[PDB]
């Protein structure tokens, strides 16, 4: 439910997926010569390869978030109550919602290139199957340049926003998310100067009183504000393992523990998995609620010119290293 | 920095330790026949065994948090600016702050019995050499109940802890009172008694947590962790319990960069310890290695007389999946 | 600024005006036969009478807030950084922003009528004079039905929204204001049931812990959320004096004391005046920062068929009632 | 429910009184030779004159807030659930809670005087009469030096605190009120500097986003924080009428409107009256919920050598000035 683009040296793209129902997700590599059959676009027999997290149904990857081999990344996040899809129209490039990640990563390589080519796009109301109605999504798109954009189809059509904070959660519309950001302009990671009650000595009784109003709620605006802050103040100039460890810490600070986000009677949205994808090197790191150890899958260990989905387990059991 | 007692079925006692300076911590078992040289109390050559996280100086275990073989846990958290120690007094049991954890765990079994035996105690200003840091303590046991032990300018206090958690400043009664400020928080959606007769755009799940504290400061972590701990799953086996415990503490984790205690110097979560009181096992991980390790105290010669030390801080232990070793 | 429509029995429309400098506002009655010379619309030599707070420039009322004799009210509030006006166009009915309140109150009777007639409207970039550039505004329109609308011209054009909370402040765009209200759905005036830490007895050490996260800042969102709450929970079924009294207290809940809203180097926005207009009776009640005693001007005690502005002072000195004067009269 | 000491030039001492029911309060001058019968202290047949707001019962002024002719002020505020009174004892000077304001103003002139002479005081559990059991109170005391103390009798006995912010509300204990102030140390009247997300240009869409976390609730803590802020930033170097005007506005910023503070089924705590007492001049200014016009009673226009209470009406009907 929280997606970030983290640029300490290399560039890392990933997300927490928080929900109360699973969708058979696995780690799925789609090689260069798997044939995408799009609903209303020309089928691509050869295309960029990609690795990400996906459900697989009737030999089709239904990606939740992924990156391709040229350093482009796309994540889809619930947009329930905000999104609107539109019927196929005879003068636009019609991408169905479930195939947006596939189509973008198969075809383009940079955010700037995605921007120039979404100008004719319509996100259509086409669903994958009758027993799989399209879900309401909006998308974060980042690349190796450290810049990202937000893609939102709503009542007023398709919108592409520049994303100055390289993060995204759920509702409301993206310009309202950014507006809300300014309500926390006074937050600081250390201690503020006392211009609150000038001339009075306040006992600064705790460290980091400058974050006393930083949101810790499980709702979409709270996670958006906190993760923007965590991401902006995270370390830079780190090697691979340090950068990947920091990426998980960032997303861990807005994780949803079971019991805190109630969505029905004893039904809870919680952080099902976290994914971390190196854009330069094509490596997908991940963990999940039940297993905190970080696993990794490298796209280049496989034959990118093959033509079948390569599939690994996402959800794992707790992998405790016993010491004595 | 954040310590909890979690009672889903078994009982788990542990803490995040958040700071900017490390103190050579390690896992440390103290067996029954290690000789405790107490600064102003009788030497204890035979005592309960215990396991925790500690620094070892001059062959002495300086514990941050630990449990003993009877199922009593004690954790020490920073109390800077709030605590006061006092000179050794003629009429009281004088425990030095740096040895409070060792003494309480070597001597007692239940939190109830720690309460009875604290009434004549004075926490002294004696240091190790290394001056004594300002701490207060959370004490908990297998009854699922816990106490707060604070020495401040008004003397030694012991408080029943109704939320089984503790962070840093201010004094514990103020922490508890501040909780009532969050009485409207719920994990789901509230009923709209805010603007009766108006249909609110409930645009997000869990709008009931919109005012839940997420700051890195001491009151914010206390309010969040109490809520996380109170709403965590119950009636669960060992591994699931341990998994939920670590998630509770991760929700009040301090990521590098968010808590600035100096010029480009940051307080962050250095390690997370989780200790099963029934089974004497210490699970832990640290900032650089997210994989949980375990040490079982009962798989050692608890009759020995030397300290058994293991490593705490480990490198990231990644599990590479598509190694193509084709075994 | 904060504007509200309040409906205990009669219907009361009005606002706080919060700012750092005054514009010569007075109480101004525009009678039925004052000739409105609009910028790109036909003049209206006969029209509804209206009373409100306005600046007078070249014998022209420049209303900040007013009501007309038929019980319609319009208030203009700062929309700086969100509003946009558009060049005059032939495909549309062009109303300049400085004349929106005058034109609507001269011409229309009800919020419904206003809605129907805004469907072809353009808020133009025309200014009263080359030397009085047009400020950025949005408007609250309410009437005796107890319903109101919000009128906003922004980047994407003109918009008219039903206002379910009968209040308005400044930025952001009105849909975003309503969204932000949901962030406070847990607020109650009394004490909440403890679903926070079930099983823990939390001492409710203060009354009204349910309002502990109610916003008190001077910013636009804070004042919007607080005044919506104040207005929703205010008493009903009151008679005249009682209703006016509660109206002023509602707007008082979000007033700006000097010193708390710094808008420039030692420059402060503060509540300059508060206006309360009975839609049914044509009576304008007011006080101001320096005088808390309420004053009243009845439109209907005046000759409404005439054609010159009838003008009364708005800002007054503090009007203190000295009790033990011992004039022993 | 909120009391302040305001020091723009002269010194002003006063309070909002918020509650759900009135106790027949009036403006009451007690002249120098009205005889006080104290429960456990010698009668004072002559003493300082005082003016304030009081319930009168059996020809006794039961003050809620008042000032004396030497420029000392005391205000009693509800302390329910925190305060404790103790049985009369021989070892101490026993002041009953209902008489605390009268005894202090009759006997002393400065806050320093009060501080010294409280070192042997017990606030007793004695009640004024069987029909009026003692309510739980704590007190703000201020004088013409511009400084104030807080007097609190709780579980651990009597406490006197210097008050750095010259304000007081209800629970919790005063050192906890002070500690909570530091949680708002980043609040500013204007725009903060963006140390929140460095490198990002936040759109500052509203004036005064620095007050976005200033409390506006009706609870005791919220009103305390906001009134400290209003009082700290209020104008200075003003003459009489401007100072009174700002004094009422300071207290209006934490006014309790009917409907916002529910204390039972359709029972509301609201701001019943506001008093503003000039310490130098002995003038009591007031208004009330039903009448926003300010009224004034001047102590020094009465014969302060008399011995009967001089009473004036406090609650008044809305006094509207009809212009035409
Ligand atoms: C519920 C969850 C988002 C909650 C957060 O915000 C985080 C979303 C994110 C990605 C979604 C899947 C995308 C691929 C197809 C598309 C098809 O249209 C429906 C099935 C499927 C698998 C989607 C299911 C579900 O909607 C997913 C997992
Ligand atoms: C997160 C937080 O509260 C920081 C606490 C941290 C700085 C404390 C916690 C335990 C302390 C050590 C206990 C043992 C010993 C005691 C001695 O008096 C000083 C030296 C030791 C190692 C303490 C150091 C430090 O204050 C520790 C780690
Ligand atoms: C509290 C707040 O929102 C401030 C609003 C305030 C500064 C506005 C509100 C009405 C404006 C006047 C309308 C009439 C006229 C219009 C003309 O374009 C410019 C001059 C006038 C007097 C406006 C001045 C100012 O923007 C006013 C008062
Ligand atoms: C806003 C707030 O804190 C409410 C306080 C309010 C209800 C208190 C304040 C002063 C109290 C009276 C003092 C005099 C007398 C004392 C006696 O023990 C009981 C009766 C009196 C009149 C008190 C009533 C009430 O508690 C008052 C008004
Ligand atoms: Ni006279």
């Amino acid at each position: 439910c929280t997606s970030i683009l983290y640029s300490p040296k290399d560039h890392y793209f990933g997300r927490n997926l928080d929900y109360e129902i699973a969708y058979g997700q696995k780690v799925v590599i789609t090689p260069r010569n798997y044939e995408f059959k799009f609903a209303n676009l020309p089928a691509e027999k050869s295309h960029y390869a990609m690795i990400g997290i996906a459900a697989v149904a009737n030999n089709t990857p239904l990606y939740c978030d992924a990156i391709n081999e040229k350093g482009l990344g796309v994540a889809g996040l619930s947009f329930a109550g905000q999104g609107k899809y539109f019927p196929v129209v005879e003068d636009k490039k019609n991408i169905a919602s479930f195939e947006f990640i596939s189509y973008i990563l198969a075809t383009y390589e940079t955010v700037d290139q995605v921007k120039e080519n979404l100008t004719d796009v319509n996100i259509s109301d086409v669903s994958f199957s009758k027993n799989t109605p399209a879900s309401e999504l909006h998308w974060l798109v980042g690349d190796k340049t450290g810049k990202s954009i937000v893609v939102e189809s709503d009542e007023k059509g398709l919108h592409v926003y520049d994303n100055p904070v390289n993060a995204l959660t759920n509702a409301p519309l993206f310009p309202q998310q950014l507006t809300n950001l300014a309500n926390y302009a006074a937050v600081v990671p250390g201690q503020p100067n006392n211009d609150f009650l000038p001339g009075v000595d306040l006992k600064m009784y705790s460290r980091s009183l400058g974050t006393h109003h930083l949101p810790g709620g499980m709702d979409s605006e709270s996670r958006f504000v906190k993760v923007c802050f965590a991401l902006n103040h995270a370390p830079k100039d780190s090697d691979e393992v340090e950068s990947v460890t920091n990426f998980f810490h960032i997303l861990q600070s807005v994780e949803q523990v079971k019991g805190m986000d109630e969505v029905g009677p004893n039904i809870f949205e919680y952080t099902m998995y976290t994914s971390c994808m190196n854009l330069e090197k094509g490596i997908l790191y991940f963990n999940c609620y039940d297993d905190s150890r970080i696993s990794a899958v490298d796209m280049n260990k496989e034959d990118l010119s093959s033509s079948d989905l390569i599939v690994f387990d996402l959800f794992k059991k707790q992998d405790i290293s016993f010491i004595n």
